[PDB]
Order: C-alpha cells, then structure tokens, then sequence
C-alpha cells in the first residue's frame, strides 16, 4: 500500500545511513558503537521483512526501543538519529 511504501522508503533511508556510519565510524564514535549500530540495523531489517510478509504487529507492539535510546543518548543534531526516528515512527504509524 501507499502507507507501507512510505515506510519501506524511510526504513531503507535509515539502513543506508547506518551503513554510512559503519563505514565512516570516526564520525560517530563519540556517541555510538558498531555493536549498537548493528543492533539498530537488525531491528529495521526485521521491520522490512514483516512488511514484506504482510505480518506487521498490531499498533501496540511496534516499539523497537531504538527511538528512545537515540533521544536519550545521541546528540540532538545527529542527522542519523533523525533518519532512524523517522523510520521507527513511520512503522509505528502503520
């Protein structure tokens, strides 16, 4: 659907940004780790898979917990944190 298409686009944007951070880790090492970035990527990748399987959880079980960690731990100006929050929030809005 149009709604799931917008979610897919935002999720791929977020994964691409994480990939860019893993490849340029010097840029982000003061606030995240490769282990955390891969944790986030795994969860976003699982969101893609559940959408592709038409097996999305109900609206009450869409919390990845990623947004809360970024809000609490990452710099507010982080363009990467924005991208990820946009993806988790679009998933939640489905």
């Amino acid at each position: 659907s149009m709604k799931t298409d917008n979610a897919m686009k935002k999720i791929k944007l977020a994964i691409d940004g994480i990939n860019q951070a893993i490849d340029n880790f010097n840029e982000v090492q003061t606030f995240t780790t490769i282990n955390q970035l891969n944790h986030f990527k795994e969860k976003l990748m699982n969101c893609e898979h559940l959408i592709q399987l038409n097996n999305i959880p109900d609206k009450s079980h869409r919390n990845l917990g990623i947004s809360r960690i970024i809000i609490d731990q990452w710099p507010f100006d982080s363009e990467l944190g924005c991208m990820i929050i946009n993806a988790e929030s679009e998933y939640k809005s489905l």
